[PDB]
C-alpha cells in the first residue's frame, strides 16, 4: 500500500527551468502525477513514471516568473495518496 509524502523540496528554481525532490511515501510507487497550474498559462499533467532512485522532477521549458502551483501526487495502480501541492516562485529574470 502506498503511505503518502509529507514536504517536497526545491533544488535549482528558475524563471525557465526549475528543478525539485520530493520525499518518497516510503511505499516505492509505480508512478506520479505532477500537474503544475498557473493564472494565466493553465495547467499540465506530467507522467514521468519514477522507480526508486529518481524522487525528483525537472521543469525545463517554462516562460513566466512567478509562483507556480505544482501538485505532486504519488500512484499505485489506481489510488489518489495525498495530493503534495508545490507553490515556488519561478526566479524571473534577474
Amino acid at each position: 500500500n502506498i503511505d503518502r509524502p509529507k514536504g517536497l523540496a526545491f533544488t535549482d528554481v528558475d524563471v525557465d527551468s526549475i528543478k525539485i525532490a520530493w520525499e518518497s511515501p516510503q511505499g516505492q510507487v509505480s508512478r506520479y502525477r505532477v500537474t503544475y497550474s498557473s493564472p494565466e498559462d493553465g495547467i499540465h499533467e506530467l507522467f514521468p513514471a519514477p522507480d526508486g532512485e529518481e524522487d525528483t522532477a525537472e521543469l525545463q521549458g517554462l516562460r513566466p516568473g512567478s509562483e507556480y502551483t505544482v501538485s505532486v501526487v504519488a500512484l499505485h495502480d489506481d489510488m489518489e495518496s495525498q495530493p503534495l501541492i508545490g507553490t515556488q516562485s519561478t526566479a524571473i529574470p534577474a
